[PDB]
């Protein structure tokens, strides 16, 4: 009868024996196993590989080589396109065996076995069985040892040999061949540079997607949808949270004034518009801890709040000015991941906490069916949007409307689940935020009223809101304009900080919650936007545009003439659910939460990432445990009772900088660290 | 610099024109947009692929198509090992390709171009976008090419054309050679070779995996661990419905006590000891009904029940002896399956209907919080065993440990929930099953009592029995005997059947509820105890054993001397979260439920099964709408209101089978059905 043969030819790129350590390691065990024939008389391919065969322990072992033509996977070395035949290079993955077998069997005279393979006299036989980890497979231990053979200068080294031992040290000899401020000084310059490097480009932030070809309209849509749920249901948590913390001076009336306003402007006047300007419980606490400073001494709230905000504006003027946010580049993958994780278990605690307030105020009357429901409305909103949100990488749709119903996972999650709780379950009550008439009609807040003595302490409290403020828009714009991010417009991080303080110094004169760059958010509203080739997850480009923050910004403020609606209707669980959300979804790419669950996982399942390649398992491991200690660190001091020590969270954030350039690097390897951050 | 060459060889099967229609339609869309070549004076295969690529619509082209042995990829014909260098096939992938390109171009003279192209006379360029469905990438259209031209004949036809309207002529020429009871009269002869294929075989069953190398200690633990909680909690289920309907006259002790004799017996004395003997709803039927026919008139209900088994067990023992089993093969897939999905349905429905009894009995009142939190237990059942069914395919563990994890996803489900509901909430009352004291010490049930006029009616009664016993019993067995699940001992069909008629006389006696092979648990012992390669997915082999089965039931036993407990710590809910992951993990494996999910899926998304390439799609969806269409005649039989036409319910699985092989056929060819059976 006839067959057909397929034959496919893909060219390997030659190991490279300075950064992955695979070859070193695939060397060191053939050298310590060492299976070298020497002085092979055999004139066929057969002979030399039954010699080969028999020295690793016989007719079905070469079953499983053949399908030199006959041959099922060989390795050749090309040169720019001129085969070299002078070697060749042998393949078969084996199930009976349990470890990788390597012979290196050298012909005393060249044989004739083909076009390619004309003059071979090195022949390589590489076993391994099929299940092994993506660095360790038969085809990368043969890369190994393809890449020293592809050079014509060792094979004649090899050929000069007389016994065994000479032959090792020449493969030895060859691996050791293989393997061998004023920046500042401008006051102003940053500022300029970012104007004039997003100016020009202004009118194609409005025109991106709306005309010409690839109209993302679809998008745009579901993004604005994503980000109204996303930031109008944490601002009424965060407007209550105010609400009972301020005794009704700061209401949620003020906190959706706030984050509308405040959000219109940045979208329409900052560069790298994808950063969403949010509010955040941090920012609650200092609007509380000013609340009791405000009590215990004889100061009116509004007059020490405006102060405080005005120094926290006036030292962020001066960092854009001085070009501090240079330093902020200091903060790497190795550092921005710690406090990215560390931000998404505060959303999961603030779950966590919420339930268990519900639980003790109604599970037991501090009736019951209310706590029981708000832990199933709770979690099943996490199900609902968590399966949506996975039902992209489903093929159960058209691709256009799975889509659409994938983007949405999130305002489908809210308002299923708020029709369950609010018009299935009517007969239960169900937790929901106050909700009171408007009762301080947006004054001034009277800043010529705080006398001496008191602007010195808003000067205090300034200095440490610039503190959370700057490292916080930083590095939030950071994760944003991440190189694997593919932005093609520029970064403008000197006119954010600059603009940030002119949006807060407004929102500060009249009462509104401070807002800065939103880390859920914006991560998320950037992911929104990108195109997933999914060839492993790679982003091929992001839709830049001002339409879905500036869009999401106006319909928070049309949110207030129906204000009463969102919070009798959607119940704090639904919320819940959304903390989990947005949570479990930010950490989607997260290289600590991969390397975290590296830990407990089988070795054959080690994805061939660029760290795994080129930094030593045991000290990736060792990195693993010490980013964990810094997280814990980060935990004690940002997510305990006392609210002090809360406040200095960012010197915590700025004292990670000297453990990570000076203690990591006494510990594990300065090379292998940098690898981390690449 | 020097670059290493990758060249894999893989043989490939020849298409199949009489089965596989893809050929047939790939070489239709060749003819109705033909691209041939004829006379090509080329001398070399750059200007060849250059006139090729050209007729398609040029140096970037080409690009894609190299890395003749530095083709990416090409398919030849070998002749058992000679290569065949008349003719060249080759095959690129091209993004930017709307729809296949396919072009044949006949040369001139023979020429020279390698080792095995020497006589290159005819080069076929496929070209297809990457994302295509696995039946007609850019290889198989290729492959459908290939197999015409491996045939040296048809090669020299073409040869022998002189326009391209014969040239296409040849090709539909070519496509069209390509194209084109006495089993009942041994009385017994059932029996008897039952017990002669499975006695020898007895010793084995017992130490199949306990002695010798590959000791599945661990399966027979967890695999009992499941059957104990998938067996005795829907028996309690079932034996307080019966002791609901009966009014005490069977209640949860003499249903526990009916499964763990049943159980025992059937596991040391029948074969193929696989299959799993429950009472089922259907059962609970009959029984109600022999109630309110003993309250009509004045009949003792241990009487008639005890008479209608024995008439029951009379007709079985008549099916065995006369081989009436050998019917049942006419049950193929097509039938079987769907059947199969609907006890599954009906499993769903059990918990639908009993959530729905304790929303109206404790949330109205006819107290809310039992209610919520009955659909949180259930639906928390339901997500943690099937999370932890799931978890069988994922790295995160060592495989020991994994595969032990997920062989308890229904015994860990039921526990964790267990304490949840009773040790988590014991403010909240949870609905339990009834227990009360023995109250029938296990009588004769007086037969001889029964008089004339009433035995006639258990005659009629038994004969519905036997029918739906007869059926079912049939039906999970060779379920259990499927192909797909390799096993090397037997089937025992006429044994067991006499046997089950033997269990079920001594139940019906003693006033034990009947109990028949067991759809959800019987495939599921399979399944638990088979061996997946995972290569789609195969399994390798099953450890048949009577352990599993037999040890189920012992510990079924004795957990009557503990009755109290598991009625009094698990709630329904839990159980109804059984029935729902029992009967969504029966569904892997259905391929009606497959066929299913096909309709709602892209197109690329379509798996390379077996009736895919041989059915046409159009009739496989008219397939499966018909299979929907039997599965609603079965649920308005099944699961209608009225009981008596319950009751008649095996006949209509009998009626599946004159619609199956007379009605189906006038709507689909009756060789695409017989596909869809193979
Ligand atoms: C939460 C915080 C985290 C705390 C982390 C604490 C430090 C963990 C230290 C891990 C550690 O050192 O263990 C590692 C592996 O880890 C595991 O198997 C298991 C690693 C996880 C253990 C449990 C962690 C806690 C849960 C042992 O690695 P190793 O130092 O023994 O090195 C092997 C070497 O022995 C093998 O011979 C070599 O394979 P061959 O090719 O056959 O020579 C291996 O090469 P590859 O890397 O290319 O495959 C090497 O990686
Ligand atoms: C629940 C119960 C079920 C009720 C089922 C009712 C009958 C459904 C009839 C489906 C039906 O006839 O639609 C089919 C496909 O179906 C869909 O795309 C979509 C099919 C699902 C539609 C929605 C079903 C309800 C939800 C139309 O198929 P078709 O008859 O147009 O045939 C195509 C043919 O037109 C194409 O030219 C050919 O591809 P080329 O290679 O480019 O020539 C195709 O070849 P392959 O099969 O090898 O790819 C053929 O399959």
């Amino acid at each position: 009868g006839c067959v057909l043969l397929h034959t496919s030819r893909k060219y390997l790129k030659l190991k490279n024996f300075k950064e992955e350590i695979r070859a070193h390691r695939d060397l060191d065990g053939f050298l310590a196993q060492a299976s070298i024939v020497l002085n092979e008389t055999a004139t066929s391919l057969d002979n030399v590989l039954r010699t080969m065969l028999r020295r690793f322990a016989l007719d079905l072992l070469m079953a499983m080589l053949f399908t030199v033509h006959l041959l099922s996977d060989t390795i050749q070395g090309v040169t720019a396109v001129r085969y070299q035949q002078s070697w060749l290079c042998i393949i078969c993955t084996m199930k009976a065996l349990q470890k990788r077998h390597v012979c290196i069997s050298r012909l005393v005279r060249p044989q004739n076995w083909g076009e390619n393979s004309c003059e071979v006299r090195f022949v390589i036989l590489v076993l391994a069985p099929p299940k092994m980890k993506s660095t360790k497979t038969a085809m990368e231990v043969a890369r190994t040892f393809a890449t020293m053979f592809s050079d014509i200068a060792f094979r004649q080294k090899l050929l000069e040999t007389r016994t065994e031992e000479e032959f090792k040290e020449a493969l030895v000899h060859q691996r050791q061949l293989l393997t061998m401020c004023k920046d500042f000084v401008p006051f102003g310059k940053g500022i300029r540079e970012d104007i004039a490097r997003r100016f020009p480009l202004y009118p194609l932030d409005f025109t991106d997607g709306i005309i010409g070809k690839n109209k993302a309209v679809g998008k745009y849509i579901t993004t604005t949808l994503f980000l109204y749920f996303a930031c109008l249901l944490p601002t009424i948590a965060f407007g209550s949270l105010n609400d009972e913390n301020t005794d009704g001076a700061i209401d949620v009336q003020k906190t959706i004034a706030g984050q509308s306003i405040g959000g219109l402007l940045y979208a329409l006047f900052s560069g790298q518009p994808l950063v969403i300007l949010l509010t955040t419980a941090p920012l609650a606490l200092y609007i509380q801890v000013i609340r009791v400073i405000c009590d215990d001494y004889d100061l009116d709230f509004n007059s020490f709040y405006a102060w405080t905000g005005l120094w926290n504006s006036f030292f962020l003027a001066l960092y854009a000015f001085f070009n501090l946010s240079l330093v902020m580049s200091l903060f790497k993958r190795s550092t921005e991941e710690i406090i990215a994780l560390f931000i998404s278990i505060t959303f999961v605690l603030d779950a966590v906490k919420g339930t268990v307030k519900i639980f003790w105020k109604y599970y037991y009357g501090h009736g019951q069916a209310t706590a029981v429901l708000s832990l199933l409305i709770m979690l099943g909103t996490l199900w609902l949007g968590y399966t949506l949100y996975q039902f992209k990488k489903s093929p159960y749709l058209h691709p256009c409307v799975r889509e659409i119903l994938s983007d949405c996972a999130l305002p489908i999650a809210v308002l299923a689940f708020s029709l369950i709780s609010s018009h299935g379950f009517r007969e239960i009550e169900m937790s929901k935020f106050r909700y009171n008439p408007s009762e301080s009609p947006f004054a001034m807040a009277q800043i010529q009223s705080l006398s001496l003595r008191a602007v010195s302490g808003a000067m205090g409290l300034g200095f440490l809101l610039s503190m959370l403020f700057f490292i916080e828009q930083n590095l939030v714009a950071a994760l944003v304009n991440a190189p694997e991010n593919r932005l093609v417009k520029g970064t403008a991080y000197h006119w954010d900080l600059l603009l940030l303080a002119i949006i807060n110094t407004g929102l500060s004169l009249f009462g509104l919650p401070w807002i800065h760059a939103a880390y859920p958010h914006s991560p998320l509203h950037v992911r929104a936007l990108a195109l997933v080739e999914e060839r492993y997850d790679t982003i091929v480009n992001v839709k830049e545009t001002r339409l879905t923050s500036l869009g999401a910004s106006v319909l928070v403020g049309l949110s207030l003439l129906l204000l009463p609606v969102p919070l009798q209707w959607i119940p704090k669980p639904v919320l819940y659910g959304l903390f989990l959300y947005i949570a479990l979804t930010s950490l989607d790419g997260n290289q600590l939460v991969q390397r975290v669950a590296l830990l407990l996982k089988e070795q054959t399942a080690y994805p061939p990432t660029h760290y795994i390649r080129r930094v030593p398992q045991r000290k990736i491991h060792y990195f693993t445990g010490l980013q964990v200690l810094q997280l814990l660190l980060l935990c004690a001091f940002g997510m305990s009772s006392l609210p002090y020590m809360k406040m200095i969270f960012p010197l915590i954030m700025i004292a990670m900088i000297p453990i990570r350039y000076i203690l990591l690097p006494r510990i594990i390897e300065a090379k292998y660290l940098d690898v981390m951050d690449a």
